């Protein structure tokens, strides 16, 4: 028989092959950094120095023949293409009329972006996240933010994945007009300019390729030479651990919505929709797309954008067009892909979209039932309440009243139930609506007792400015604090108040607060009680479930309460 091939490990890239080429140690345009191949090119060098070399080689993976070719003398390169990622035991055989001889087996890795070559992720979850048996029909969602791996030190293996059905990855930008990004300062705008170099306007890109696929995480077993690293390789490994998890890219958000206002022109929708199809073929761990346009009709970060007449019909066409495209991917892959969107729930945001038309294309609407009041002005209120608080004036709740100047309210007050009932009354099915819960507070300073019109209720006071604090306290920007910061610096373990704060609860609104009467610091947030009230409300109305912004800011208490409030319930999944 021929001499047995001897595989040259170093001549064959130590047997690590990848369907995706990702630039490392540089930051450039997205199309220069990312290249995806439907088939990996596998080149393996072998030699047969003594004896006869034979005529033909065969390559086997786990005992099954996957390639064949000609022997070229004493040194041959087996060259072939292969579609399915994975880890395989490879043998190379050489054959002639006298028989065949085979190399020892050796492990070959074929990387792909579904994580098929990866072991299940090793988790490091805070043990305060508890175990539940929530019915699998109920949505339990959260947002994981790409920049959370910096100062916030919160990585994919920290997520309590057994307690989640959906992870929304915040946020994928659209190339084009993006002046709103300059509002976060730092390098965010400039990093987008880099990512969009050589990219057509209105196509998606990865904003931070260091966080997404270059950074080596030692807890994931990454090495500097591993072909896919970053949060994306950890999400691939997380999907190997929890295969029924849905991981969905969230496009837009508050700072990254400016390009959506040009989707009134179909040509820019077509560009965008094609880029999303390419994105989901490239990054196969993702299960759909979430569109967080804030907001049709305006009222978001860009003060000079928003068209109440035309943005709603653009949003609806976008959804129609994205569902056509996802149906093509389902035909191609045999997989199911979801289309979702996070939406404003003030009456003046809902009135700009005919959701009865849009929602026929969509699996879920993540209703943003939070940010109703906040440090952008000096008016206290409940930022994430179900119902109207004691602080509101007569006729403020339903908008029939007048304000303190005698001016008509323009619509119903900002509460979760006022927005859910506006959506239901126009025919959006309850089982497509997912109710938002806040894992953060918004707050003020200067709300001292002398400013209250009702002494029992600090939401009747007036602020002098935003809450101020440090990042160790969970205050990453003025006026906003992580829930785990409120728990460590204002509630304490018994939930009865520390550091001069007192806890209170508006039982009408279903909304908690902490208030330091000395500093006038007042913070509106969600807590165990108010999250249990949201789960009861969701069960009462047959909503799809609950989601939360943002998972790094919880200590486990808010996701635990999301599950606790849903116990016993089931829902009909949308078809
Ligand atoms: C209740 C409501 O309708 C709001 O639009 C909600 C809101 C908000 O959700 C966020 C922000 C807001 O400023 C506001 C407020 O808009 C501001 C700017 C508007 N153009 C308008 O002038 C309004 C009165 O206040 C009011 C943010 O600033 C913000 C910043 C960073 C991330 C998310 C956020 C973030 O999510």
């Amino acid at each position: 028989a021929p001499t047995a091939p001897s595989i040259d490990m170093y001549g064959s890239n130590n047997l690590q092959f990848s369907k995706i080429e990702l630039a490392m140690e540089t930051t450039s345009g997205y199309n220069d950094m990312v290249k995806y191949h439907e088939l990996a090119k596998i080149k393996v060098k072998f030699n047969q120095w003594s004896g006869t070399s034979g005529d033909t080689y065969n390559v086997y993976f786990d005992g099954v023949k996957v390639a064949t070719g000609a022997i070229t003398g004493s040194q041959t390169t087996a060259s072939f293409e292969y579609g399915q990622g994975g880890l395989y035991q490879m043998e190379i055989e050489a054959c002639d009329a006298t028989g065949c001889s085979k190399s020892a087996p050796v492990e070959i890795t074929i990387a792909d972006t579904d994580g098929s070559h990866l072991k299940p992720l090793t988790m490091n979850v805070d043990p305060n996240n508890k175990s539940y048996n929530t019915d699998p029909s109920i949505v339990m969602g959260t947002y994981f933010v790409e920049w959370g791996i910096y100062g916030r030190d919160y990585t994919v293996d920290n997520m309590p994945v057994d307690n989640l059905t959906h992870i929304l990855y915040g946020f994928i930008p659209i190339c084009g007009p993006n002046e709103s990004v300059k509002s976060v300062g730092g390098n965010s705008f400039n990093a987008l300019q880099t990512a969009c170099r050589g990219v057509n306007d209105y196509e998606v890109v990865i904003h931070d390729p260091w966080a997404a696929y270059q950074k080596s995480f030692p807890q994931a077993g990454h090495e500097y030479s591993t072909p896919i690293k970053g949060n994306y390789a950890m999400l691939m490994a997380l999907k190997q651990r929890n295969p029924d998890l849905k991981i969905i890219p969230s496009i837009g958000g508050w700072t990254l919505s400016d390009p959506f206002y040009d989707f009134v022109d179909k040509k820019n929708r077509d560009t965008f929709v094609a880029s999303v199809k390419k994105f989901l073929k490239t990054w196969k761990f993702y299960d759909g797309v979430d569109i967080d346009w804030e907001f049709p009709g305006g009222g978001g970060a860009a003060a000079d954008k928003g068209d109440p007449v035309n943005d709603g019909p653009a949003y609806i066409a976008l959804m129609r067009e994205l569902r056509v495209m996802l149906d093509e991917l389902e035909a191609e892959t045999g997989r199911t892909y979801e289309l979702t969107s996070a939406i404003g729930v003030g009456y003046d945001k809902i009135e700009d979209v005919d959701y009865a038309d849009a929602v026929q294309y969509m699996d879920y609407i993540f209703a943003m039932t939070y940010d109703f009041y906040g440090g952008w002005n000096n008016v206290p209120g409940h930022q994430t309440a179900l119902y109207c608080g004691s602080f509101m004036r007569p006729g403020q709740c339903d908008g029939g009243g007048v304000d303190e100047n005698g001016e008509p309210y323009k619509g119903p007050a900002y509460t979760a139930d006022n927005g859910i009932q506006l959506l239901l009354a126009q025919g959006v099915p309850a089982n497509k609506l997912v109710l938002g819960t806040a894992m953060y507070g918004r707050g003020w300073e200067g709300v001292t007792p002398d400013t209250l019109t009702d002494p029992n209720d600090p939401m009747t006071g007036t602020a002098t400015g935003k809450l101020k604090g440090s990042t160790a306290q969970g205050v990453w920007e003025d006026g906003v604090i992580d829930y785990k910061g409120i728990k460590s610096f204002m509630l304490g373990a018994n939930n009865t108040g520390i550091n001069g704060f007192e806890y209170g609860y508006d039982a009408q609104a279903e909304a908690p607060w902490v208030w330091n009467r000395s500093t006038g610091e007042l913070i509106t947030f969600d807590d165990h009680r108010s999250v249990l009230a949201k789960g009861n409300y969701a069960k009462s109305l047959g909503l799809a479930g609950l989601f939360s912004w943002e998972i790094d800011a919880d200590n486990g208490d808010i996701l635990n309460a999301m599950h606790e409030g849903m116990a016993g319930g089931v829902v009909t999944p949308p078809n």
